[PDB]
């Protein structure tokens, strides 16, 4: 069950590339390497993005694909960022999501092996609304992988909160690999 | 110069409607009335949304159209919210914008005629990064018209900041009617 290809536009012109359809707009850009810049989502859908409308699809590790292939993430090397594996436990259950690489307001991220492994995405505001200001990751690149939803700012799976008192965490309840 | 219609999908099914193309996803919804809910933008473009792909286009005041018609805002009564006129001075010069109706984090809006008229959109963080916490509007509906861009949270033209000390304001430098 491929996503319908009649309604897909994919283009690269020099050093910007877009994979787009009626709900997704996925931009990658070349600085020194090619990398995923930002992605905008009307609504998340479960289908497979057709190879006919996929740039740079030779020899693709699906684990490297930031937007999971099960939710119409293109099976493209444009869909990558150094230091991040597929974000299957992002906050995908929301609507109107933006994915980019930038700090959540008020937060700070440190690259250090004194950090827990990948988990579900965590929102930057506690269950009662307090800001979690410090974050870490084992080997993720900066600036950090960011999701914005209507209700909050969330980090990629790699990036874990740093807490020193008892805190309730809001975490993505969904998995794109079910 | 109409936007290309080959690449447009517009549908309404019961009480949800979407106007969509390769960069825009515009959702309206019926609760008691029909109103614009949210809109997601890969990139802003200057063209006219064709009537062939426009619901509820009989007898339309272009001043009521939240997304200006000059930037491919559909000329549709779905593209409306009570208490708001067209947002021609929104922060349209950014990329990956989301428009919805919700409070900017940490802010509060009061409906009162002790308030200045419509102006350019104002970001909620001052030029040096301080949060402007209080806002007002003459006759706008709540929850308030919100833009989110990469860099900040912005309010609709109707909604003005409330300040009691000297402050530098970041304001949209663009006009969709040039």
């Amino acid at each position: 069950d491929e996503c319908d290809g009649a309604i897909i536009g994919t283009a690269v012109k020099g050093h910007v590339a877009v994979h787009s359809d009626l709900s997704y707009w996925i931009e990658s850009r070349y600085n020194d390497t090619w990398k995923l810049e930002r992605a905008v989502f009307g609504e998340v859908k479960s289908c497979t993005w057709p190879e006919t409308h996929t740039l740079w699809g030779d020899d693709v590790e699906e684990s490297e694909l930031i937007i999971p292939h099960t939710i119409a993430g293109p099976k493209s090397k444009h869909n990558r960022r150094e230091g991040y594996k597929t974000q299957n436990q992002g906050p995908w259950d929301e609507n109107g999501i933006v994915l980019d690489f930038d700090y959540c307001p008020g937060t700070k991220v440190t690259i250090t092996e004194d950090c827990s492994k990948r988990g579900p995405s965590v929102r930057t505001t506690t269950d009662s609304g307090k800001l979690i200001t410090d974050w870490c990751c084992r080997s993720c690149s900066l600036p950090p992988l960011r999701f914005r939803t209507e209700n909050g700012c969330w980090y990629g799976m790699e990036i874990r909160p740093v807490m020193h008192d008892e805190t309730t965490l809001v975490r993505s309840q969904v998995d794109a690999f079910k």
